[PDB]
Protein backbone atom coordinates (compact mmCIF):
# COMPACT_ATOMS: atom_id res chain seq x y z
CA UNK A 1 0.00 0.00 0.00
CA UNK A 2 1.41 3.39 0.46
CA UNK A 3 4.82 4.20 1.29
CA UNK A 4 7.17 5.24 4.38
CA UNK A 5 7.91 8.80 4.94
CA UNK A 6 11.99 8.51 5.28
CA UNK A 7 12.54 5.61 3.27
CA UNK A 8 10.01 5.63 0.49
CA UNK A 9 9.41 1.91 0.34
CA UNK A 10 6.12 0.56 0.95
CA UNK A 11 4.84 -0.47 4.32
CA UNK A 12 1.86 -0.87 6.36
CA UNK A 13 -1.26 1.76 7.35
CA UNK A 14 -0.56 1.81 11.29
CA UNK A 15 3.42 2.99 10.47
CA UNK A 16 2.27 5.80 8.41
CA UNK A 17 1.58 7.26 12.52
CA UNK A 18 4.68 6.26 14.10
CA UNK A 19 6.39 9.25 15.14
CA UNK A 20 9.62 9.18 14.64
CA UNK A 21 12.65 8.23 17.38
CA UNK A 22 15.64 9.95 16.88
CA UNK A 23 18.26 8.43 19.28
CA UNK A 24 22.30 9.99 19.89
CA UNK A 25 24.30 6.77 19.56
CA UNK A 26 27.81 6.20 20.78
CA UNK A 27 30.68 5.94 17.97
CA UNK A 28 33.26 5.36 20.10
CA UNK A 29 35.12 2.54 19.00
CA UNK A 30 34.36 0.90 21.98
CA UNK A 31 30.80 0.76 21.34
CA UNK A 32 31.25 -0.81 18.06
CA UNK A 33 29.31 -2.71 16.81
CA UNK A 34 25.84 -0.64 17.70
CA UNK A 35 22.36 -2.18 18.20
CA UNK A 36 19.92 -1.54 16.05
CA UNK A 37 21.16 0.68 12.97
CA UNK A 38 19.64 -1.68 10.87
CA UNK A 39 16.37 -0.61 11.62
CA UNK A 40 17.27 2.79 11.41
CA UNK A 41 15.68 5.04 8.29
CA UNK A 42 18.60 7.60 8.37
CA UNK A 43 21.71 7.99 10.27
CA UNK A 44 23.66 10.77 10.87
CA UNK A 45 27.45 11.00 11.96
CA UNK A 46 29.47 13.96 12.83
CA UNK A 47 32.17 15.27 14.98
CA UNK A 48 30.85 14.83 19.13
CA UNK A 49 33.89 14.45 21.17
CA UNK A 50 37.48 15.67 20.14
CA UNK A 51 38.07 13.45 16.96
CA UNK A 52 35.19 10.91 17.95
CA UNK A 53 32.34 11.26 15.33
CA UNK A 54 28.77 10.29 16.96
CA UNK A 55 25.31 9.18 15.56
CA UNK A 56 21.59 10.10 15.28
CA UNK A 57 19.50 7.10 14.22
CA UNK A 58 16.47 8.25 12.81
CA UNK A 59 13.89 5.37 13.22
CA UNK A 60 10.37 5.62 11.71
CA UNK A 61 9.33 2.65 9.05
CA UNK A 62 11.42 0.13 11.55
CA UNK A 63 11.29 0.15 15.11
CA UNK A 64 14.23 -1.28 16.92
CA UNK A 65 14.48 -3.97 19.55
CA UNK A 66 17.80 -2.55 21.59
CA UNK A 67 19.34 0.39 20.76
CA UNK A 68 22.70 2.17 21.63
CA UNK A 69 25.65 2.54 23.58
CA UNK A 70 23.28 5.88 23.93
CA UNK A 71 25.47 9.12 24.36
CA UNK A 72 25.46 12.66 25.38
CA UNK A 73 23.37 14.94 23.06
CA UNK A 74 24.95 18.11 20.97
CA UNK A 75 22.81 20.55 19.85
CA UNK A 76 23.33 20.19 16.43
CA UNK A 77 21.82 16.33 17.05
CA UNK A 78 18.64 18.31 18.39
CA UNK A 79 18.45 20.41 15.17
CA UNK A 80 19.01 17.54 13.26
CA UNK A 81 16.06 15.14 15.20
CA UNK A 82 13.74 17.98 14.81
CA UNK A 83 13.93 18.00 11.00
CA UNK A 84 11.17 15.08 11.75
CA UNK A 85 9.98 16.85 15.23
CA UNK A 86 11.06 12.99 16.57
CA UNK A 87 11.42 12.09 20.38
CA UNK A 88 14.76 12.52 20.91
CA UNK A 89 16.82 9.83 22.84
CA UNK A 90 19.92 10.60 24.68
CA UNK A 91 22.06 10.08 27.78
CA UNK A 92 23.62 13.46 28.71
CA UNK A 93 24.17 16.56 27.02
CA UNK A 94 26.70 19.76 26.34
CA UNK A 95 26.09 22.86 28.30
CA UNK A 96 24.09 24.51 24.96
CA UNK A 97 22.03 21.45 24.38
CA UNK A 98 20.73 21.03 28.30
CA UNK A 99 19.53 24.54 28.00
CA UNK A 100 18.34 24.07 24.03
CA UNK A 101 16.07 21.04 25.59
CA UNK A 102 14.94 22.59 28.68
CA UNK A 103 13.93 25.28 26.93
CA UNK A 104 11.12 22.69 25.29
CA UNK A 105 13.45 22.12 21.58
CA UNK A 106 11.77 18.78 21.76
CA UNK A 107 10.13 16.19 23.38
CA UNK A 108 13.35 14.00 25.36
CA UNK A 109 14.44 11.17 26.62
CA UNK A 110 17.58 11.52 28.99
CA UNK A 111 19.27 8.34 29.97
CA UNK A 112 19.89 10.69 33.15
CA UNK A 113 16.74 10.55 34.51
CA UNK A 114 16.06 6.65 33.56
CA UNK A 115 19.40 5.35 34.40
CA UNK A 116 18.23 2.12 35.86
CA UNK A 117 14.77 1.47 34.88
CA UNK A 118 14.29 2.28 30.94
CA UNK A 119 17.71 2.37 30.10
CA UNK A 120 19.76 0.11 31.50
CA UNK A 121 23.50 -1.02 31.62
CA UNK A 122 25.00 -3.97 29.51
CA UNK A 123 27.44 -6.01 31.50
CA UNK A 124 29.71 -7.19 28.20
CA UNK A 125 30.96 -3.66 28.24
CA UNK A 126 31.38 -0.46 30.92
CA UNK A 127 30.78 2.60 31.62
CA UNK A 128 30.19 4.95 29.38
CA UNK A 129 29.68 2.48 26.72
CA UNK A 130 27.15 0.65 28.10
CA UNK A 131 24.20 2.67 27.50
CA UNK A 132 21.14 1.15 26.16
CA UNK A 133 17.68 1.31 25.97
CA UNK A 134 14.72 -0.25 23.35
CA UNK A 135 11.41 0.79 21.55
CA UNK A 136 9.42 -0.79 23.65
CA UNK A 137 10.72 1.38 26.84
CA UNK A 138 11.36 4.52 25.04
CA UNK A 139 7.46 3.84 24.32
CA UNK A 140 6.73 3.36 28.37
CA UNK A 141 9.05 6.89 28.73
CA UNK A 142 6.77 8.54 26.43
CA UNK A 143 3.77 7.15 28.22
CA UNK A 144 5.03 9.00 31.04
CA UNK A 145 5.69 12.48 29.81
CA UNK A 146 2.59 12.93 27.93
CA UNK A 147 4.66 12.17 24.70
CA UNK A 148 2.48 11.78 21.37
CA UNK A 149 3.71 8.43 19.85
CA UNK A 150 1.72 9.30 16.53
CA UNK A 151 1.84 11.89 14.22
CA UNK A 152 2.61 11.90 10.31
CA UNK A 153 5.48 13.54 9.03
CA UNK A 154 6.52 15.24 6.08
CA UNK A 155 7.87 12.53 3.45
CA UNK A 156 11.39 12.88 2.00
CA UNK A 157 11.82 13.20 -2.08
CA UNK A 158 12.65 10.33 -3.75
CA UNK A 159 13.06 8.71 -7.22
CA UNK A 160 12.06 6.37 -9.73
CA UNK A 161 25.84 1.95 -14.47
CA UNK A 162 29.33 2.96 -13.16
CA UNK A 163 30.15 2.35 -9.78
CA UNK A 164 32.42 4.35 -7.07
CA UNK A 165 33.03 3.78 -3.79
CA UNK A 166 33.97 6.53 -0.85
CA UNK A 167 36.08 6.79 2.11
CA UNK A 168 35.92 9.66 4.90
CA UNK A 169 38.73 10.79 7.08
CA UNK A 170 37.61 11.92 10.38
CA UNK A 171 41.41 11.69 11.83
CA UNK A 172 44.06 13.84 12.97
CA UNK A 173 47.61 13.89 12.85
CA UNK A 174 48.07 11.25 15.45
CA UNK A 175 44.22 10.14 15.84
CA UNK A 176 42.46 7.87 13.04
CA UNK A 177 38.98 7.63 12.32
CA UNK A 178 38.33 6.23 8.42
CA UNK A 179 34.67 5.55 7.40
CA UNK A 180 34.11 3.90 3.78
CA UNK A 181 31.47 2.55 1.93
CA UNK A 182 32.02 0.19 -0.65
CA UNK A 183 28.77 -0.20 -3.39
CA UNK A 184 27.97 -3.69 -4.31
CA UNK A 185 26.70 -3.68 -7.82
CA UNK A 186 24.77 -7.14 -7.12
CA UNK A 187 23.14 -6.26 -3.62
CA UNK A 188 22.68 -2.75 -5.69
CA UNK A 189 23.60 -0.92 -1.84
CA UNK A 190 26.17 0.10 0.16
CA UNK A 191 28.33 -1.74 2.45
CA UNK A 192 30.13 0.47 5.48
CA UNK A 193 33.40 0.10 7.87
CA UNK A 194 34.94 2.09 9.71
CA UNK A 195 38.60 1.98 10.75
CA UNK A 196 38.93 -1.07 8.86
CA UNK A 197 35.84 -3.64 10.43
CA UNK A 198 32.62 -3.56 8.30
CA UNK A 199 29.76 -1.62 10.30
CA UNK A 200 27.43 -4.49 11.47
CA UNK A 201 24.37 -4.41 13.97
CA UNK A 202 25.42 -6.20 17.24
CA UNK A 203 21.44 -7.75 17.08
CA UNK A 204 21.70 -9.16 13.52
CA UNK A 205 25.57 -9.71 13.50
CA UNK A 206 25.05 -8.55 9.50
CA UNK A 207 26.05 -5.67 8.14
CA UNK A 208 23.59 -2.89 7.11
CA UNK A 209 22.95 -1.59 4.64
CA UNK A 210 21.68 1.58 2.69
CA UNK A 211 21.15 2.97 -0.22
CA UNK A 212 22.19 6.68 0.03
CA UNK A 213 25.78 7.88 0.87
CA UNK A 214 24.68 12.11 1.72
CA UNK A 215 28.46 14.03 2.55
CA UNK A 216 27.76 16.78 3.94
CA UNK A 217 30.27 19.95 4.65
CA UNK A 218 28.95 22.63 7.18
CA UNK A 219 31.35 24.79 9.39
CA UNK A 220 32.24 23.50 12.43
CA UNK A 221 33.26 26.67 15.06
CA UNK A 222 34.08 26.82 18.67
CA UNK A 223 31.82 28.40 20.93
CA UNK A 224 32.85 26.85 24.47
CA UNK A 225 35.51 27.93 26.45
CA UNK A 226 36.37 23.87 26.41
CA UNK A 227 36.89 24.23 22.86
CA UNK A 228 33.25 22.54 22.16
CA UNK A 229 32.29 23.39 18.49
CA UNK A 230 28.84 23.97 16.96
CA UNK A 231 28.34 23.07 13.43
CA UNK A 232 26.18 25.69 11.30
CA UNK A 233 23.55 23.94 9.75
CA UNK A 234 21.76 26.81 8.70
CA UNK A 235 24.21 28.49 5.93
CA UNK A 236 23.92 26.33 3.74
CA UNK A 237 27.10 24.98 1.43
CA UNK A 238 28.66 22.03 -0.78
CA UNK A 239 28.57 18.25 -0.64
CA UNK A 240 28.63 14.80 -2.34
CA UNK A 241 25.24 12.38 -2.87
CA UNK A 242 26.30 8.63 -3.62
CA UNK A 243 23.23 6.36 -5.08
CA UNK A 244 23.73 3.69 -7.44
CA UNK A 245 27.53 3.73 -7.60
CA UNK A 246 26.65 6.99 -9.05
CA UNK A 247 28.81 10.28 -7.53
CA UNK A 248 26.85 13.71 -7.74
CA UNK A 249 28.48 17.12 -6.48
CA UNK A 250 26.11 19.26 -5.19
CA UNK A 251 25.23 21.91 -2.37
CA UNK A 252 22.68 21.70 0.28
CA UNK A 253 20.45 24.36 2.13
CA UNK A 254 18.40 23.65 5.43
CA UNK A 255 14.40 23.19 4.32
CA UNK A 256 12.36 23.16 7.72
CA UNK A 257 15.23 21.78 9.94
CA UNK A 258 16.08 18.99 6.95
CA UNK A 259 19.92 19.42 4.92
CA UNK A 260 18.60 19.21 1.80
CA UNK A 261 20.79 18.21 -1.19
CA UNK A 262 19.94 20.94 -4.21
CA UNK A 263 21.91 21.29 -7.97
CA UNK A 264 20.83 23.57 -10.10
CA UNK A 265 17.65 25.16 -8.39
CA UNK A 266 16.63 22.11 -7.65
CA UNK A 267 16.63 18.86 -4.80
CA UNK A 268 18.03 15.66 -5.78
CA UNK A 269 15.98 12.83 -5.00
CA UNK A 270 17.03 10.21 -2.70
CA UNK A 271 16.61 6.46 -3.91
CA UNK A 272 14.05 4.40 -1.75
CA UNK A 273 16.03 2.66 0.94
CA UNK A 274 17.93 3.76 4.24
CA UNK A 275 20.39 7.25 3.91
CA UNK A 276 23.59 7.46 5.69
CA UNK A 277 24.59 11.19 6.27
CA UNK A 278 28.02 12.17 6.71
CA UNK A 279 28.85 15.59 7.96
CA UNK A 280 32.62 16.75 7.56
CA UNK A 281 34.13 20.52 8.26
CA UNK A 282 35.76 19.85 4.58
CA UNK A 283 34.70 18.74 2.16
CA UNK A 284 38.12 17.33 1.44
CA UNK A 285 38.08 14.95 3.94
CA UNK A 286 36.40 12.88 1.53
CA UNK A 287 37.29 10.76 -1.56
CA UNK A 288 35.96 8.92 -4.32
CA UNK A 289 37.63 5.77 -5.66
CA UNK A 290 36.61 3.46 -8.90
Amino acid sequence: KLKAPLTGLKTEQKVTERRPVAVVVNNHPKARPQSGLSKADIVIEALAEGQITRFLAIFQSQMPETVGPVRSAREYFVTLSNGFDSIFVHHGWSPGAKKQLESGAADYMNGLDFDGSLFWRADFSKPPHNSYTSYDYIKKAAEQKGYKLKQETNPLLFQTNESYNVRVDYGTNNVTNLVEYNYDKKAEFYTRSSDGVITTDRETGKPVAMQNIFIVEASHHIIDQDGRRDIDLESGGKGLLFQHGNVIETDWKQVNGRIVPVKDGKWLPFVPGKTWINIVPDLDAASISK
